[PDB]
């Protein structure tokens, strides 16, 4: 409204609520702390629509229980289908981790003290203050002395004094407690580990028989790694949708053939800023999400966002910043990692992030961002993208309760979603996995139609957006007398016609 | 258009570009002696002409009543083939409280001649209203001498001859000759700064208006509006039956200026009537106003047109100067809905060359709009709405620009809801389809509305009809050039028949 | 003030009057109307700032007395060096002109009639309704049966029936009366005739030798053009400026490469609207003044500005319009041909330029203008560069009556220029031909100083710096109290302007 | 800044493009057990430290004299080279109307835990006072019992722990826990939404503001500033032996957030203090009130500090989270003029880290500005003046982008060239040559402001003093990597000594 940013800054006000619906997806990491069903309930009714699977740990026995709950948590509501949420699967692969043995349980290394790095399997559950194996068989291939080793999420440091053929002696830089089964980081050095190892393929498998939504795959470095990703995927799981995750310095500066192979990016800030100095962390998330916004392609934002929720029920002042700032950003999704899979506050973790980036999406200064994304996105023949600009901006001329989208695939919702309208965005689907892969873009609210197919085509058309109408008016997005726009086809890839409607 | 900048675009417009087939800026022509016959009106209307302005400032009702014939006559002649039949609109102007001298007297050479500090005596006695000389003039406005005082300035002839009133007289004037020239009969009066005590609604503007309604014109210019009280009146003798005719309001004194927002509040249209309005404020001012006003109709949405002199040299040459060209070019860049011609079509010996002119300069204009900043300028400037027919409208122009469409096809009753296309300034043409045959007619009014008139019988069937009205646009516009088989074109139609139902919006193929 | 353009617009106030200073120049083409000291003086007073004078006609020895009569009238004002105004003079060259012979007088020629085209100089002088003879040798080698050829301002065509040797057989599109010796034009054709006549040549030694101030090149068709015209003038005529005239479809098309050869443009509208369609005129100069603006060179609009002011007293709305638009658009000046060498009216013609271009200045959207010409201009090392953007910024935040700027050679000021203040830009110089060429630059309003200089450098440029806070004061673009912009060197010479100062009227 | 659009900028922002030498953001250090060593301090500055925040919630006068006195012998270590020496600001941040509880008592464990839904008592009965537990609890405000009403909300320790009032009483309250946690000694409370009385000003502030004054304080943070009568009671305090101290207001409570125009109006600048703000008012509010606020003091031409948290994790680690990167990088892109660290530096493991790596990220955040943006709004939101000081200076930052200065050397007296300059937030950093040690030390509230001590004498002939203070600026930038010989610097000096005469501008090449 203001026609400055500044201005526009200055009228920010704190005592002036948000609406209703929540635009920004939320995706949280399973683990002991939320993995019973109960809990997971508790979670999809805070606001989860993403349950994340990390591989970098436990079997596959342990991750189809996990999936077992989810899905028993999430289908426990669906006997209500106006109410009914779609949670999302996804499967976070290893990648090329290295990581250490088992301590001989905690040891506490000591700044100045020598540590010598063996690779010897007879040590892989003997580490100590003395002796530390690691799994990377090459490591002594690709470090020097003087390089720097760093475990477990970057908090201990160590410098590689001597260089064997296969072990290194280190000197701890910045000390403190060794647990078993840390990540290592070799930043600079040239890791020559495959994107997909044999585990990565066994694992993707069981996601294609498991029925994932999604895969994110772990330091993506160029498009050659997302073909390999895609080509293990498959026929049976070419529509499993690849994320890939940028977090070290090849995949910054290859990052846009990375983004085009892919369907999405993920900021995967933890190893990103143990790659490359943290200092400049948030001009690779900036550029990152800017990049994805101009293309129209899923961006999530992850890593530490409300870290100190693992322990405290509330979240510092950084992290309060950090999720808002997210959201301002352009982000598709906001991730919660450690708070929901081992902290104590999983829940409240939750609906922080639920609160925190409704604040946020009513603070976009959309005057801008509108003109800005049709200004850099180029004219078209496509009738369903002139379409869906001209949804958008109906959908600002009059204020509109939500745009109503009537969607197989997804495709139609996500030209819409590109633009950014403030409006929530209700897509109508009967595919259960376009409903559940929608939860990626920024304002998409997918609702999964159960009632049969009507012979009819305007018949069968009036029915999903009465669904959506009775939706709507469930979940507070607006009510009887308000004005909403609605896109349907005339006829897959039809989406041409806007009709601006009162709901009834 | 494209460039980041206007100065940018400034400098890319290239005259090696052609403009698109379609022009949406309507041209009125003033009917007169050289445009009158039904031979010379077809040729009028295969040029370009859209709307037939009738000077009521001459002539008899049964004058014009046959020259509303002749144009009527000359439209019609086209109607049996409807995808080319274009609609011809029907506008009174009328005299308003004109000022005007006598005739020239019988002996002596036609005109006299003003001599520069020569004395002239003005005269109110009807012996000398048709003996009129170099040393009495003889005028029609009976309280002149109460609004005038020693020093005011009176100007004969579209202001080019200038008297001072050195003395006043119970009813004469004395004046000296400023700027001389050539007198001839009947010329126009200008009193500028002065109180000038005539009703904006004569006796014989009564007459004329009430023969517009019965005649069944399309629109009214009002000629010498300076208050918004001065249209109610306008809008009170068109009464009940005349409730659908126009109401354009000219502007042209200083009143009107001052007084524009209230005018433009009660009026349909406004004319910036250039000619009247640089003698009543100083000519190098006339610009300021223009631009002003052509501004403000932009912000309400309400049709302006640019009036007077826009290309007067061709009243005796077959070309324009260069500031002739210049001039309507500029007169579409700041956003005029219409622009006019008067004597060049009216008298002068090229009528057909200037309407030709008119409408190549137009359409070379229209591609030079910086479309990139006005269309975000409208848009911010606009209210919100709970209104689904503007959602609807401003929604199919963004789309329109997105894909480059060949036209917004708009179904329409009343053509409101063209009209509100036609607001936020589209690029392609509005192709506006209605049966009521005033409607297309007054279309014209709109930048860019293109209004064709559908004679086809009501199917039965809504969605039928509806599939029939927009099948005949896609006719059209493939007949006249807008757009070929397989373009992209926007089509804007209501969910029930009746007015004010205008919500839907589809971005189809041309078959 | 306003957010946006359409408001800008919506706020333009007819009874809101203009500041006192005229910011765009003022051309005057000088003919038999206007030629006598008596009326220079008159055009002077009433806003002159060139004298044109037109080489398409007259002897070195009229045009010799013509520029006698233009600085006896000039010097005429020098009694008082605070309102003692710079007026230039430009030689304007014939060019590459076709002209038709004598009728030995009028013809009327009819639509439909059969006319003769013939190189024969027999018939030279015996033009009429059956044969017209015209100055083009190769005409016929660039022609073809079915092309337009104009005749005296484009008014009388005439299309190719028939083609022969010496000969053209045409048929009367649009008639018309013809005189003797008009200008004739063949839009389409590859014309072959030299940039630089040799006639042109000895009019340019000539103007070199009368000092004039600035070169008007009639028909540049590309760089090597203008390069050749800088060639004529030499080392001797090397301060004098050359404006390219762009009057054809080639130079158009080329005009990028002439503006970077030339010193400025002028938009010559009368033969281009004659050789391009009429209707596409406008964007042709919009575009030119656009890209002379984005280069910072100076651009001058042309030819029937007022054109029905060469019989009456007062413009048509169109001319009106045209003026004003010619200013809003860009143009550094504007410029009156017929309306002042023959018409009935040229002082009025005068009066009414100035009068339209004051106004049309005050309506300047500058918000978006200034924004838009950083953008568009380079980073740059040069301190003058960086200086005179610094100085237009600080004009506009402090609303001041002036930028007053101390320039050798007027390079100083027209770096200030480029930016466009609203405020009019004194430009302070001891050099009388700096002075006179400034006029060619919106908003600099050169003025001569004749003091000596001082010994001390510091107080010789206080003494000019107060020089034009005296003509401000004079002129009324500013009083006591008021804030000014000031704008010097930091040592004497040329290429040093780097200092601004914000400072009180005395 | 150099993309057309803000979503360009963004797309195009470069990890590997290093930034440049300058560090423009403030860096304000809390000082405690962790940093008060006289060596510690001279890490410290040489680590980036540029104002010594000191917190009078804690501390007895002759430990805060101690802490001046350490940190001035620290900073004057470096006078010897007065090319490279850096001034050093001392802050004084007030307790106000703090809310404290008292000891746990001496048996059992150090800290007692707090069961969800167990009771707790809080009493006001003096005996308690150095003996809190699990079943009872002092705190140190006395009229508690006046302001909360059964269903209120307690909060304790940094908002961590909640209690709900149960039950009344005179001297005591009932509560229930409803986040329990480890309660500690003398931890903060808040009563968010409450009435609380406490003075603005205590007898307690008052006398710690006048041994600010007698210390020779550069500014004071006014801790818990509700509204522009606050802020005058801290100005009458520090009196006219204060009057040039700056006046710092801390917003962390919902009605400062309320009234904060008024404050701003009175104070010399504003602190966003987000730790007990956040707990005032909803946590995900907090980011809009800091843009809210470092918006209006960005118009007001105020400088603005964001404090609090921003790297908390590093009071216990060597890195900080991505989170806390993120906020201090935000913070400055929001257009802070300082950023702050309070257990960062006063207690925590890591000091020196924690100040380099702000140091860090706020260079990388300046180069990342949308400068092209920034300074057109700047300017467009700011006055018209005939102040030719602030023509001087818009002048001056057009002319930096212009030519892409190393730097804007400002000579200065008062500051407020300097601070003129930095409103207008220019990329080139901003050498304030100044002979007044309070100002130079008070510069560093503003953005962009590189403060030099000169400490030669005054030369009689003013045009040589200029030069003199010129040239130590340019020295001063060669040393620094600020520029080299042939790069070109604006420099801003006036045209006769003393405050209010700036008004000359000049671009000059580094010699
Ligand atoms: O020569 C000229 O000035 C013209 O043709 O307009
Ligand atoms: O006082 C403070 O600095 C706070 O609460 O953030
Ligand atoms: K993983
Ligand atoms: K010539
Ligand atoms: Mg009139
Ligand atoms: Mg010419």
């Amino acid at each position: 409204m203001a026609d400055t940013f500044l201005e526009h800054m200055c009228r920010l006000d704190i005592d002036e609520p948000p609406i209703t619906a929540r635009n920004t997806g939320i995706i949280c990491t399973i683990g002991p702390a939320s993995r019973s069903v109960e809990t997971l309930k508790e979670m999809i009714k805070s606001g989860m629509n993403v349950a994340r699977l990390n591989f970098s740990h436990g079997t596959h026995e342990y991750h189809a229980e996990t999936i077992k709950n989810v899905r028993t948590a999430t289908e426990s509501f669906a006997s209500d289908p106006i109410l009914y949420r779609p949670v999302a699967v996804a499967l976070d692969t290893k990648g090329p981790e290295i990581r250490t043995g088992l301590i001989k349980a905690e040891v506490e290394l000591k700044k100045g003290a020598t540590l010598k790095i063996t690779l010897d399997n007879a040590y892989m559950e003997k580490c100590d203050e003395n002796i530390l194996w690691l799994d990377y068989k090459n490591i002594c291939k690709v470090v020097e002395v003087g390089s720097k080793i760093y475990v477990d999420d970057g908090l201990i440091s160590l410098q590689v004094k001597q260089k064997g053929a296969d072990f290194l002696v280190t000197e701890v830089e910045n000390g403190g407690s060794l647990g078993s089964k840390k990540g290592v980081n070799l930043p600079g050095a040239a890791v020559d580990l495959p994107a997909v190892s044999e585990k990565d393929i066994q694992d993707l498998k069981f996601g294609v028989e498991q029925d994932v939504d999604m895969v994110f795959a772990s330091f993506i470095r160029k498009a050659s790694d997302v073909h390999e990703v895609r080509k293990v995927l498959g026929e049976k799981g070419k529509n499993i949708k690849i994320i890939s995750k940028i977090e070290n310095h090849e995949g910054v500066r290859r990052f846009d053939e990375i983004l085009e192979a892919s369907d999405g990016i993920m900021v995967a800030r933890g190893d990103l800023g143990i790659e490359i100095p943290a200092e400049k962390v948030f001009l690779a998330q900036k550029m990152m999400i800017g990049r994805c916004n101009r293309a129209g392609k899923p961006v999530i934002c992850a890593t530490q966002m409300l870290e100190s929720m693992i322990k405290k029920p509330r979240p510092t002042r950084a992290e309060g910043s950090d999720v808002a700032n997210a959201v301002l950003d352009g982000a598709d999704c906001i991730m919660l990692s450690g708070e929901t899979a081992k902290g104590d506050y999983p829940l409240e973790a939750v609906r922080m992030q639920h609160l925190i980036a409704r604040e946020a999406e009513a603070a976009i200064y959309h005057l801008q961002l509108f003109e800005e994304l049709r200004r850099l996105a180029p004219i078209t023949s496509d009738p369903t993208e002139a379409t869906a600009v001209g949804a958008v901006e109906a959908s600002f001329k009059c204020c509109s309760g939500a745009i109503i989208v009537l969607t197989k695939s997804g495709r139609s919702a996500h030209q819409v979603a590109r633009y950014r309208p403030r409006a929530p965005i209700i897509a109508v689907t009967r595919n259960p996995q376009t409903a559940r892969q929608a939860h990626l873009y920024r304002g998409i609210f997918p609702v999964l139609c159960k009632d049969p197919v009507q012979e009819a085509w305007a018949e069968d058309v009036d029915l999903r957006v009465n669904f959506a109408m009775n939706v709507g008016k469930a979940r507070g997005f607006f009510k009887k007398g308000d004005v909403v726009i609605v896109l349907t086809g005339w006829r897959s890839g039809f989406t041409n016609t806007m009709r601006v409607v009162p709901v009834p």
